Parts: C-alpha cells; sequence; structure tokens
C-alpha cells in the first residue's frame, strides 16, 4: 500500500485501489475484460495495482516501439518478477539482463529458418497420425473434441522436435503422463502477498511438482536437444508448455473460426487444393506459399492473442515519449485490448481474415497487432509455431471440413480464468471430405 | 544450506557449516576473536557461512586493494545487505551502486579540509566545557566513567557541527534524549532467517524507534546541515551514530592506553606543551603539527577498529589475483585480525606508538592497517574524527592526567557482543595538572 498514490502523483488515471489488494479484485470479469474496460474509461495510458505491484498500460504505437524496441536492453530487459521460481529462474522467459541474452543466444539457433526446414518432414508425420486418429473419431459421427486429438498432436510434435521421443500420445495414454502432467487460488496470494514468495522458495516447494523435472535429466540420455547441467532442461521445460498449450489452444482457435466460417474454410480448402494438389504432403517450401492460410492464422491471433498481455520491468526512472516512468513499475503492452479497439480495426469483434490480405496488411500497425510480442525479447518461437500450426491445419483440411454441433458453443466464449482458452471445449462435426 | 558446500567446491577451507546456522555459533567468542582463530587455522583465505551466507575472508594486502580499491566501482560497490532497513535504505553507508555515487558526491565536500578548519573553532567550544565537566568529578576524587564524559562532548560537537544546535549534554541530560536514545537477539535470527526481514518492512517496524525520526525533521527548520525531503535526515541519523559512540568509544580506549603507559602519556603532554604552549588553544594549524598525537591515535586504531571488519558484496563471477569469486559471496576483511597479525606487526599485542614514527610508518602496508577502510568507500569522515579526537585529547591532556584506579579493568577486556567497545567501562583517576 506504499505505492498506491503513485499514479495520483505522476497524473495518470486508473481505478482506485484497495489496499493490500490493489485492484485485483477487478479481474472477476478476467484479465482482459479488466484491460479493455480500462481502455475505455481511462484512454491511452493508465495505472493499476496487482496488489502492491503498480503496472503502467501503455497502448500508443510510438510508446510501445520504445518500450519493446528502443529501450530494451536499457531500460525493459525483463517480465515482472514471478513468485516460487526456483531453479526454473534460468528459464529463458524467466532470465533478466545477463543470462537472458546468454540464453537467448544460445538457442536463437536453434530456432533458425534452417533447423525448421530440417523439422518440417519430422512433424509433417505426426500430421498423418493425426488425420487416422481424426478419421477414426469421424467414422464414429460422434462431435470431436478438439483439445483431445490436436492436444495429442502437438504433444507428438514437441516432443520429437525436443528430444526426439516418437510417439503415439493420443493411442499411448501412458513421457505421455509426464508431460500431460499440468486456477488462480495461492496466485492470488501470492501477488497480495508477495513478501512470501522467499519462504515458499527456502521450502524447495516450487510451483512444478519438480519429480517429472528428475524424470526429464533421467530421460535426458547422454531436434532441439542435439542442437545443443540443471539448466539445460530448464529451458525444454518451458518450450513443452509452449509446443502443448498455445499451438493446441490456437488449433482450437482456427478450427472454431473456419467452423463458424464455412465460406472461409471453403476458400482456405481451395487454396490448399490449389497448392498441393491431390491431398499431396505439404512441405516447406509449400507452407509459404499459402496466402490465405497466413491471413487466417494472423485472423485468428488478433481475436486471441494468448498471452493477452506484454510485459517489462522498468529497471530505472526515465523518461520516454514525454512521460516520466518510474523505477520497478511494470510497463503492460494489453495486446488482447489493442487487437479489438475500434481506433485500429473496422468491426473489431468481425472475424474478417481479408483484413490481412497483401492490400490490407500495410495499414496494420506492428505495435498494435502483436501476438508473438516484439523487439529483442519477442517469441523465439514464432515460426516454428506457425509452420507447426500450418501443417496441421492443411493435412486436416485436406481429409475434413468442420461444422458446428448442438454441442458447439457459439458464439464461443472465453474461459474465466487466467489462460486465453475457451470456456467450454470446442466441439465439432467433422465429415469426410471423401 | 544451499551454499554450505560453495568453499567446499572452490577448495577454500574454513569452519563446517551447520544447517541453517551456518557457523554463526563460532561467534560465541565474539566477531573479532572468530576472526583470528579462523585465520590461524586456515591461513591466507578462508570461508564460512553466516545463516546462508557465505563470507569469503581475505588477508593478502595485494588482494585487498584489488577489493576496496581496484575494483570497487565494478565488482565491490556495496556492503553486505542487512535486515529491516527501512527509509534508512537511503544511507550513504547503506546505498548500493547508485544513489550511493550521488550521495557520496552530494557530501563529499562536506568533510573537506576547508570545512573542518571552519568548525574547528566550534568545536574547540565543547573541550572546554569538557574540561569543566571534567574539573568537577576531578575535584570530587572520584574516579571518572570516560564514556559519560566524552560521551556528552561527542554529543556535543556533532549536534552543533550538524545542525548548530549548542547544549550542555551532561549538564543538561534532557535533543539531548532523542539522541542519547540509542546486544544480539532478534538480529541473530534475521542472519538465520533472512526470508523474514521482507516480511519485518512492509509492517514499517524498521530497527530505530521511528519517533525521533519525525522529531527530526520536526527539528530541521527551514554546519554539516548549512552545507547543504526524508533523505536528507536519514545521512544525519550515521552522522550521530558515528560522531558520538565511535568518537567516544576511541576516546576510551587512548585513555586507557595512555593510562596504563605512563611514559606514553607524558611524552605526549610533553608534545602538547612544546607545541600550543601554556595551555594555549589548539587550532587547526596547531593539531596537524603534533606528530606524537598522531602515532597515538593511529596505535590505538590498530589495537581497537571500531569496524572490526571490511566488506563488500561481490555483485559478479569475477577472478581476482587467481581466485573466482562467485557472484553474491559477501568479501571480508578481518581487519581487526590484521591488525594483530605477527607477520606484519612485531608484538601485536603490545602498545608501542613508535610503530607510527616517521622512520618506522613506511614499512607498514595500507591494505594491513585499515582503521578507515580504503578506496572509493572509505570512511568519509576520517579527518573530521581524527581532528575531533585530537582536539579533545589536547585539552585534556593540557589540564588533567590520568591513573589507573582499583576500580579499572586491567587489561582492558573486550565486549562480547558485536560492537567494539570495552567490556567494563574505563574508569580512571584525574589528577589536575595544577
Ligand atoms: C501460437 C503459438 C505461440 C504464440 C502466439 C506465442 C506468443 C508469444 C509471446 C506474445 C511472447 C512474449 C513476447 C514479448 O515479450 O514481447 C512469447 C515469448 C516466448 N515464446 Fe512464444 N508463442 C507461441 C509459441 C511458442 C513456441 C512454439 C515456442 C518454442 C518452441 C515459444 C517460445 C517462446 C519463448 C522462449 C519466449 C520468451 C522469449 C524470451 O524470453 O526472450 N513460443 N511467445
Ligand atoms: C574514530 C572514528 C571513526 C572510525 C575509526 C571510522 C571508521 C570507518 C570505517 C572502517 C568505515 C568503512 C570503510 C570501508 O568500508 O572501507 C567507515 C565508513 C563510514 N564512516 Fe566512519 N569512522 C569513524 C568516524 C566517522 C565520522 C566522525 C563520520 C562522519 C561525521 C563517519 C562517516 C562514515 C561514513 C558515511 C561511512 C560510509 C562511507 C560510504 O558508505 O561511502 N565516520 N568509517
Amino acid at each position: 500500500t506504499h505505492s498506491h498514490g503513485l499514479f495520483k502523483k505522476l497524473g495518470i488515471p486508473g481505478p482506485t485501489p484497495l489496499p493490500f489488494l490493489g485492484n485485483i479484485l477487478s479481474y472477476h470479469k478476467g484479465f482482459c475484460m479488466f484491460d479493455m474496460e480500462c481502455h475505455k474509461k481511462y484512454g491511452k495510458v493508465w495505472g493499476f495495482y496487482d496488489g502492491q505491484q503498480p503496472v503502467l498500460a501503455i497502448t500508443d504505437p510510438d510508446m510501445i516501439k520504445t518500450v519493446l524496441v528502443k529501450e530494451c536492453y536499457s531500460v525493459f530487459t525483463n517480465r515482472r518478477p514471478f513468485g516460487p521460481v526456483g531453479f526454473m529462474k534460468s528459464a529463458i522467459s524467466i532470465a533478466e539482463d545477463e543470462e537472458w541474452k546468454r540464453l537467448r543466444s544460445l538457442l536463437s539457433p536453434t530456432f533458425t529458418s534452417g533447423k525448421l526446414k530440417e523439422m518440417v518432414p519430422i512433424i509433417a508425420q505426426y500430421g498423418d497420425v493425426l488425420v487416422r486418429n481424426l478419421r477414426r473419431e469421424a467414422e464414429t459421427g460422434k462431435p470431436v473434441t478438439l483439445k483431445d486429438v490436436f492436444g495429442a498432436y502437438s504433444m507428438d510434435v514437441i516432443t520429437s522436435t525436443s528430444f526426439g521421443v516418437n510417439i503415439d500420445s493420443l493411442n499411448n495414454p501412458q513421457f505421455v503422463e509426464n508431460t500431460k502432467k499440468l486456477l488462480d487460488p495461492f496466485f492470488l496470494s501470492i501477488t497480495v502477498f508477495p513478501f512470501l514468495i522467499p519462504i515458499l522458495e527456502v521450502l524447495n516447494i516450487c510451483v512444478f511438482p519438480r519429480e517429472v523435472t528428475n524424470f526429464l535429466r533421467k530421460s535426458v540420455k547422454r531436434d532441439f536437444l542435439q542442437l545443443m547441467d540443471l539448466e539445460l532442461v530448464a529451458q525444454s521445460i518451458i518450450f513443452i508448455f509452449a509446443g502443448y498449450e498455445t499451438t493446441s489452444s490456437v488449433l482450437s482457435f482456427i478450427m472454431y473460426e473456419l467452423a463458424t466460417h464455412p465460406d472461409v474454410q471453403q476458400k482456405l480448402q481451395e487454396e490448399i487444393d490449389a497448392v498441393l494438389p491431390n491431398k499431396a504432403p505439404p512441405t516447406y517450401d509449400t507452407v509459404l506459399q499459402m496466402e490465405y492460410l497466413d491471413m487466417v492464422v494472423n485472423e485468428t491471433l488478433r481475436l486471441f492473442p494468448i498471452a493477452m498481455r506484454l510485459e517489462r520491468v522498468c529497471k530505472k526512472d526515465v523518461e520516454i515519449n514525454g512521460m516520466f516512468i518510474p523505477k520497478g513499475v511494470v510497463v503492460m503492452i494489453p495486446s488482447y485490448a489493442l487487437h479489438r479497439d475500434p481506433k485500429y480495426w473496422t468491426e473489431p469483434e468481425k472475424f474478417l481474415p481479408e483484413r490481412f490480405s497483401k492490400k490490407n496488411k500495410d495499414n496494420i500497425d506492428p505495435y498494435i497487432y502483436t501476438p508473438f510480442g516484439s523487439g529483442p525479447r519477442n517469441c523465439i518461437g514464432m515460426r516454428f509455431a506457425l509452420m507447426n500450426m500450418k501443417l496441421a491445419l492443411i493435412r486436416v483440411l485436406q481429409n475434413f471440413s468442420f461444422k458446428p454441433c448442438k454441442e458447439t458453443q457459439i458464439p464461443l466464449k472465453l474461459s474465466l480464468g487466467g489462460l486465453l482458452q475457451p470456456e467450454k471445449p470446442v466441439v465439432l462435426k467433422v465429415e469426410s471430405r471423401d
């Protein structure tokens, strides 16, 4: 409660904080809705408090660019300090200043266009497993829970790309467990009581069950791995989360959009049959040829950017684009709110892949649309992820069409907790094109 | 208990730590004796743990110089992080990296030879008050408790030099209280439980009774003050501690040595009567003329360096003079042990002012003898303090001689707690020279 006057003092509007809690009660509508309501009432810049942590929200593209790009190494180097992290402090997305640079450099080649082309033949093999497992639930006629099949796929791909362990997760429900081993109760407390984090740290009770962590090095025998003692595995733990949840979630969002916009699904499928003809197998070169696929993926990432917020800690008193940022304030770029802002988007709530057509993509600001972040600390896996999703999308759409059920939640609702994911799992009728 | 193998791993000998406690139980003989025993058994370099804080002790002059002087701004910038500090974080002796530099620069002029000469007439006036208050207890014939009279003097000088408030503390026992408002119970706990410091911080219960702290700004009306909102007073809080305790303590040590070495007391007094004749008043120029006075003060500071230890935190993994210092280890220079080391001192336990005679002072290593520290972060008040003590010594010795009582503790013993001070207060017969 020592900072609660900070935004008053700076002239920065925002919701009035409560002692100890700050504004965290406002989150009862979800992170994303809080951000949108705040943008609506307060304007371009506002401040609020996560417990006692002042957070400054910025929506001006120039200032976003200054924060993510220009003044990154100097001022905005790290994300918000989190609670019990333990050895996971060595994670590339957790490391701060030095060590990060090291990890980042030590890993940037592992995500070069070169390795991806080398991995495209590999991950394509789980597309077929996916098609067959799809054709199984399809022939039954019963609705399909996309998260389950896509999850199995995503898990299959990340395990092979990161270790070479080739498994059929959906058909081998038993590495499968260990990874599958995965709301906001203690977390809230850790926010209001950040002073208990060091206690939690010394008890060796990090957030993860750190018993599969032994399993990982116990399974690190001596792909992402061959492209390289305990910190080594800490990076791969981050890769699995990315490769599994975010990928499968985004895949479910896209299929939801495709099933609810048949014309879009048909056009995409026409693009996939023009390219890649006769259910031909997708390659690295072929994917980068499919323009409408890129627009569909991009639109969906506009509607549903699974990171929701971009965040950087101000390391020193600075003044950027005419406003003073005191040391220690977290600067938040509310990507979700920005993706749905009518200032930058006509009918922001409408799915409209044409926004991203070669004509219209120009009039789109790269600091307003930030599905993968920006500047030095952006998503190192963006290319890998897009390819992985596109490859999935192509093979599935080469063989199946997707339709709403009685069971499908329309309009989809977002989950109320702290992850960008559907309220109800996406469930769709799947019909074979043959 | 996560670092307890660190010195094993580095090849660095030391006392075996205990989980959670480290080696703090070894302190039962006092900081200083622990350091001496360790130096005796382990050699030039050893390591130990204050709870979980690894501390590396170095005794090689070259490496000390590298730590205090060469690699200060780069590696060894700050002292050990302490427990609940609160606003007192703004203190020059607590501030770290930046802010320190600022304070240090913002205060270095306040301790220039120039202001001291301006303050010498001022502080000389409390020498006379001291003489008279001395002549009072003297005429009674009863033994004198040097800490009480010297304390009143030290308090009188620091209050006038830092604010201009001229008071007769000994004769006005009622600012007097507020400052006078001044063992190791919770402290030990805070060492073994550093994880509770942030708790203690958020409760606004800093170590000081922070009610006289209001009094200070309530008495900061708008000397050290005129040579210049809340941090301003935080520096003056540090000045009072220095001006009061350390000065009065060192004065008591010196008088103890003088009373126990009559020949030394007589020689000094001959030097004061040769200079400054006929109980003439001491001036800035006169003081710097008295060579034997400088040797007596210096010898006593060898025997009793009230800081006992010098300490710097290693900010980054470095390798100095052929040994690797991991980040976060406190590097400790055990001044007390070094001042009493037979490698550098003949008969180190003997009081021998001649060690510091113009002939012998040359063969004395400035990194072995560090009563005021060294390099950028040394005692900013060294000159002020020496002048203050010397002025006191001169006026007192111009009028009185000092002798042991039945009541005097001979040989003096050092207090067992964490301050360098006598076990029993020094008590001496005081006889008037007239
Ligand atoms: C649809 C899939 C994904 C999306 C939308 C996504 C989005 C993001 C975003 C918005 C950030 C933060 C950027 C910033 O701070 O400016 C990020 C960071 C990161 N992502 Fe992804 N991501 C995805 C998948 C992946 C994948 C597949 C990988 C690796 C295999 C990955 C690895 C990382 C890493 C390591 C970081 C932290 C970068 C750093 O700390 O320097 N992500 N991602
Ligand atoms: C006999 C009297 C004194 C002795 C023996 C003494 C000794 C020391 C020592 C050993 C240090 C640490 C040096 C290092 O870290 O290398 C120190 C620091 C310091 N002393 Fe003194 N001191 C005395 C009196 C004073 C006085 C009278 C003042 C001011 C009026 C003062 C102000 C300071 C300050 C501000 C620091 C911290 C410097 C910094 O953080 O940059 N001291 N002193």
